[PDB]
């Protein structure tokens, strides 16, 4: 929600800046028009007044950073009542062309909602989770969540059966289990975003974009990728972007990237928190379009 509701909304379903390969070039270069532009894009925050969850704030890491109330993930524990025990700071994210759960943003887990996540995890089926951030940098941003080769977790039981190092993110097969049930999930945890700013380069982020969609790929019938930083809407709203622009940049030869984060509002208030992301995105973007193929005839 906005101070002005009806304009904010009517914003967000209806700003477009369609750009074309070229266009897309000239925006970076000019890297003080972004600025205004992000600054027009409404936060959509959620007014604590909506939801209604008694110490739903115990459960988020950042007090005003909430999971707007119609695309929240509820949990559903097969056996609890605290009331608490259905409440995640989550949201389910649209991905290219609006497709329904793409994606789940989510902030990093904290000591009390580590049971809450795999919980997460296991009833959405996700098949990959992201994580881009340190445990700390400088102060505390996530608590460590997995084992190192095992752990339970509530009613879920997770495996760690691999380990693989690579460009600025580790790769970690992990296996799932409730009972008689197994869960394949590949978790990414992308460790070199600079304390201070954005990554010089954006190659490793695309790098680990080209994995997670072959993971993608790979998962149809699976649910949403899971996507974590510190608060879950800055460097996580950045990988999303940046995943689905990518894609329209493949399939269309365009990208509307003012329209995806203005989408990207709509499912969870503030992702792309800064306009150093915003400009990050952009940046991100062209990495990617200067490597497809030339569009001279």
């Amino acid at each position: 929600g906005s101070p002005r509701e009806k304009v904010a909304m009517e914003y967000l379903q209806s700003a477009s800046r369609v750009l074309t390969r070229s266009q897309l070039r000239d925006v970076v270069a000019s890297s003080h028009l972004l600025q205004s532009e992000f600054m027009e894009i409404p936060m959509n925050f959620v007014d604590p007044k909506e939801i209604d969850i008694p110490r739903h704030g115990t459960k988020n890491r950042y007090k005003t950073i909430l999971p707007n109330p119609l695309s929240r993930v509820c949990l559903r524990p097969k056996n609890i009542t605290d009331s608490l025990s259905t409440y995640i700071n989550a949201n389910y994210i649209r991905g290219y062309s609006g497709k329904e759960k793409a994606f789940i943003a989510t902030q990093g887990p904290m000591i009390n909602t580590v049971n809450d996540f795999w919980q997460m995890v296991w009833q959405e089926d996700s098949p990959v989770i992201v994580m881009i951030t340190k445990l700390k940098e400088k102060n505390e941003k996530c608590v460590l969540y997995w084992p190192e080769k095992r752990g339970i977790y509530g009613k879920v039981e997770v495996l760690v059966t691999g380990v693989t190092e690579c460009d600025n993110y580790t790769i970690r097969n992990l296996v799932l289990k409730q009972g008689s049930h197994t869960q394949h999930v590949k978790h990414y945890w992308y460790t070199s975003w600079p304390d201070h700013k954005t990554p010089d380069s954006a190659q490793p982020l695309l790098q680990l974009m080209l994995d997670v969609e072959e993971d993608r790929l790979a998962s149809e019938g699976r649910g949403p990728v899971v996507v974590h930083c510190s608060a879950g809407i800055g460097r996580t709203g950045c990988f999303i972007a940046t995943s689905i622009g990518c894609q329209q940049l493949k399939e269309e030869g365009v990208v509307d990237a003012l329209s995806i984060v203005c989408q990207l509002r709509v499912d969870r208030g503030g992702m792309v928190q800064t306009s150093e992301q915003y400009e990050f995105v952009h940046h991100a973007l062209c990495l990617f379009e200067s490597r497809l193929s030339p569009e001279t005839v």
